[PDB]
């Protein structure tokens, strides 16, 4: 049986503020720019559709050096960080991006035709673009977010798939890493594996995988560490309607129509697909640059930044506008020479975070400990319990204690630093160990929060 | 450690009203009209997308001649102006403008194509237009606003950039001057420096720089003098989708598609870009012609118009409609002669401001002074402390005082007027020194405000 | 409320010329500049009931102005404007009740528009 942190976690009257200076990232809106032969990314892919994930690092409360230390007993409890306030800073001016593909598998406008379509030659793909679905979102937890999507699931030992044969599906959960792709209006799937075509969607996503927060699962979480707070805002509609060029994978059951004749005689592709379009963006629509008070949470964990860790995951298309910059090759010719100018595409993102944390103590008794351990070993392991004098213990014991304790200050500092249990994954690192403060008055959030609560 | 003005600033029961008569400005919606050879601007650029900045000048309270002067002691404090109410007057009827460029770097409609695009000849640019993103906004502070945007940042001493090579980026802060350009739906950057092309965006912005309020930084401000009040309202969407003509700056990694063939064989530009569109404007949308009560502010400064200065910064596209006026050359011919009429474009802007100010005193003690000084020297420097009789001081002192004091009324008036510490920048000057009044009843704002507060 | 239906170029002759320092000279077809004097097509979007502002009563109990509904000289000024009912009806009359074939020249086309109004007020003696 699980229980709200409030049960074992004690709340102090201590509050602290912390926030990034001003985060900035600039790169290519569709793909990274690396050396042709090499691989070192001279320029990284940077689009408003990249899942912004932050591994916010906090200073160990217990290890932290406080003014007064009376408020709690280190011989009976440990300190933990609890977030209570957060504000996401979005600095770029509102605007929209736009993506596409020079050879998207477009066949023809199925929206409205005067006469029947032509015949499928070869390489009928074209160069198109669009405005993906408008999406705003953010979430936080002491654990990283988990996305769901579609992929080629392992099959069964039967008909050894005939090349071209349609692949099997499977919903797949995955840790939403920083930079990953958010649904654009085409669904969540491994386009790479599912679309051998390599021209069914704009490049920026062509070879990637669009992920979606498996909200459900995340909440189903008992402890609910994954995320305790969040909010989503997506919307989109049909810009255009098109036919997918290629060859029929599955044929249309004749029992659903009358045979053609002449031009009509031969069936046209029925495999249509739409053009997504995130409608206009607005201020009132905005979801960031606003404070969030995580006072209560429907989850068992109530903002208990365990391991002094944190996970802010954001997504905001609202400022996707990428600027087309061009440089000339020669400051001569008084005539426009297409060949005299090199065209480039760049996009930038402005971010800034800020939070409020409440200090918390936790009396550690058996059951307590256990529960925690059972909940998540590490937590304790990570902590350190300096040997202490056994109460009323036999002189012998006490003695030994001393000895050991004494020989514990041999100045020997060989503490092998642990290893990031998620080294595998990678996201935006955010060290805050040196950004904590008390006089929140010196900060907006502080003021706000402060005044807000009042006391 | 900083603190709310309320700490050191004393509030009086005195209130005054002041407001412009009626501001008006007319010029060219895309660029200034100056002598071909000369430079003197016969006609100035005037568009609803120009950042309206006002340097509102107030009369020195201490220097001001009041009826009763009992309320405070000049031997212990100084007076300061505090704004509490403001109303922005927008006189023109709601309407929209529209900008473009005769040779915008348009390639082809990427929104939807029947067959693959043609081939890049030279000078494929065209004459297009659009409706930039709809934006409403305003802000005030005792300090001027600071915008952020993109620009060619200084590089590193390595590969001496090969002409055409893409330039490096850098976010740049700058003082939003009057007339500057607001994001149009293309982002904030130095189009001039970043787009050698000189045909990537409508003229009116072609050679300029689109700026955006670096809200963030502004708030991050400790004292928060930059601005204490504001409100923004922007919105926009994708009108069209186009391809940028020119030559590939960065090539498309082959690992993201299948080689073309025949017509398709050769790749089309992937560097697309959208047509911004500020949707319809509405009354209910309106943000001006409404009063703003700056009673409380999340910033440390609470409307303390230091130096009796003020900064009203506004932006309103809502009335952008420019009128095309035409004059004929001959009142003859009964047939329409294209050559018989000269076409012109003009746009006008109607403005009117009004505010309410509360008088304030400030007991000046050590710490006080210091804090202020530390906060901003000038404040005090600007003020004047007429020599005063030293309390209980030695006759000698007192004496000397007298002498000096006496020889201080030699009628000699050689006070070298200081110099505008921002002479550099330039914005709409607004002298109010002779517009202050008490019987607000004689004014709308007054009435409103008055009644509003009640007492 | 309104927005941009279309975008057009104003035909005619350049009144003020485009400063060359704002572009690169054309070439061939492009060589010669096109009019930069554009203009938009206004469009009052759809009308709605909930949008409606009339056929509703207005109580002038308080007013931010010094005069509080003092119909001086026993005079009054109601000024209104409402596009919401602008539909004009195209009415056509034929010239001959014969021909069993549509003859463009057999019908005269006209355009008419009507407006329905009615006012009402309450006055307090003073």
């Amino acid at each position: 049986k699980v229980v709200s942190t409030d049960e074992y976690v004690a709340r102090t009257n201590i509050y602290y503020h912390a926030g990034t200076s001003r985060l900035l990232a600039v790169g290519h809106p569709y793909f990274p720019i690396k050396k042709p032969n090499n691989n070192k990314i001279l320029v990284p892919k940077v689009s408003g559709l990249q899942y912004r994930v932050f591994r916010i690092h906090l200073p160990d409360p217990n290890k932290f050096g406080f003014p007064d230390t009376s408020f709690y007993n280190p011989d009976t409890q440990r300190l933990v960080w609890a977030c209570v306030g957060v504000e996401v800073g979005r600095g770029q001016p509102l605007g929209v991006g736009i993506s596409g593909h020079p050879l998207l598998n477009k066949l023809d406008d199925t929206e409205n035709a005067s006469a029947y379509a032509a015949n499928a030659g070869v390489d009928n793909r074209e160069c198109i673009s669009m405005d993906y679905k408008q999406t705003q979102l953010c979430l936080i937890g002491c654990k990283p977010p988990i996305g769901e999507h579609w992929g080629k699931g392992s099959p069964c030992t039967q008909v050894a798939v005939q090349p071209g044969d349609c692949p099997p599906l499977e919903l797949i959960n995955t840790v939403i890493q920083d930079g990953d792709m958010v649904d654009t209006g085409f669904g969540a799937m491994d386009f790479t594996t599912l679309q051998a075509n390599k021209s069914e969607v704009p490049l920026d996503i062509c070879t990637s995988i669009c992920k979606y927060p498996d909200y459900i699962k995340m909440v189903s979480e008992p402890y609910g560490d994954s995320l305790f707070f969040y909010l989503r805002r997506e919307q989109m509609f049909v810009r255009h309607l098109f036919n997918r060029a290629g060859t029929v994978g599955e044929n249309v059951p004749d029992d659903l129509y009358i045979k053609g004749s002449g031009s009509t005689a031969n069936l046209a592709s029925s495999n249509y697909f739409p053009t997504p379009s995130g409608s206009m963006v607005t201020s009132d629509a905005q979801i960031f640059n606003k404070p969030y008070w995580l006072q209560r949470a429907q989850g068992h964990n109530n903002g208990i930044c365990w391991g002094n860790q944190l996970f802010v995951t954001v997504v905001d298309t609202t400022r996707s506008t990428n600027m087309s910059l061009c440089a000339a090759i020669s400051t001569s010719e008084t005539t426009y020479k297409n060949t005299n100018f090199k065209e480039y595409l760049r996009h930038g993102e402005e971010y800034d975070l800020q939070f409020i944390f409440q200090l918390c103590k936790i009396t550690l008794t058996a059951d307590v400990m256990t529960y925690i351990h059972s909940m998540n070993s590490t937590i304790l392991e990570d902590w350190n319990f300096g040997l202490q004098p056994p109460p009323g213990g036999t002189l012998e014991d006490t003695y030994r204690f001393v000895t050991s304790q004494a020989i514990a200050c041999q100045k020997h500092t060989p503490p092998a630093p642990k290893e990031d249990p998620l080294k595998k994954y990678t996201f935006w690192e955010v060290n805050l160990k040196e950004k904590f403060s008390a006089d929140l008055d010196q900060f907006p959030l502080g003021r706000k929060f402060l005044l807000q609560l009042g006391l």
